[PDB]
């Protein structure tokens, strides 16, 4: 679930408004995403991606047949650091960790404005 993923990124990157800034970026931030990541910040996404391809291979994610893209785990934010609650069970726990490494990834790398809204031909 996305209500919570965008909350992660505003936890870490506060002046952020992530649906707005980190959408449509380089080859991977946004749905689908092909070719080679244009920058680190895009690789970030490139990775988060493989992490949701991952999850769904999971057997738990299976027989809850769960929706990553609908994953409703639970995390907490404080003093700008993230914790996905122990209460998350095998699947949405995985999913929680995907959004978590990506969200930090992002706080961690430079934001080249010129690959914001890249053209799917550069990919």
């Amino acid at each position: 679930a996305l209500w919570q993923f965008n909350g992660m990124i505003k936890c870490k990157i506060p002046s952020s408004e992530p649906l707005l800034d980190f959408n449509n970026y380089g080859c991977y931030c946004g749905l689908g995403g092909s070719g080679t990541p244009v920058d680190d910040l895009d690789r970030c996404c490139q990775t988060h991606d493989n992490c949701y391809k991952q999850a769904k291979k999971l057997d738990s994610c299976k027989v809850l047949v769960d929706n990553p893209y609908t994953n409703n785990y639970s995390y907490s934010c404080s003093n700008n650091e993230i914790t996905c609650s122990s209460e998350n069970n095998a699947c949405e726990a995985f999913i929680c960790n995907c959004d978590r490494n990506a969200a930090i990834c992002f706080s961690k790398v430079p934001y080249n404005k010129e690959h914001k809204n890249l053209d799917k031909k550069n990919c």
